[PDB]
């Protein structure tokens, strides 16, 4: 079964490009990430940085998570994101989503050994 840490990097990690470039990025990496399979993940942020430097976040500014354990990280700094929200009028199994680029801190929640993110808690 794919591991948290793996999913996290499926579901949250692209350190391809600095932004997104185009509007329907979000309609192309949804699908190629496998958040439109069986039904359209509403909410999806992809972050544009380096896999260490997300990784890195976990040596940070401890939080609380939302679901109030407190093995949470707000980033240092803002980072390259992409924040991905279903539209109103999108139905599956044609997906549709807005793309909204910003630079934002990330909170992520981290386990494991090597101690990496799991969850995608928020940007702030």
């Amino acid at each position: 079964k794919e591991t948290a840490a793996a999913k996290f990097e499926r579901q949250h990690m692209d350190s391809s490009t600095s932004a997104a470039s185009s509007s329907n990025y979000c309609n192309q990496m949804m699908k190629s990430r496998n958040l439109t399979k069986d039904r359209c993940k509403p909410v999806n942020t992809f972050v544009h940085e380096s896999l260490a430097d997300v990784q890195a976040v976990c040596s940070q500014k401890n939080v609380a998570c939302k679901n109030g354990q407190t093995n949470c990280y707000q980033s240092y700094s803002t980072m390259s994101i992409t924040d991905c929200r279903e539209t109103g009028s999108s139905k599956y199994p044609n997906c549709a989503y807005k793309t909204t680029q910003a630079n934002k801190h990330i909170i992520v929640a981290c386990e494991g050994n090597p101690y990496v993110p799991v969850h995608f808690d928020a940007s702030v």
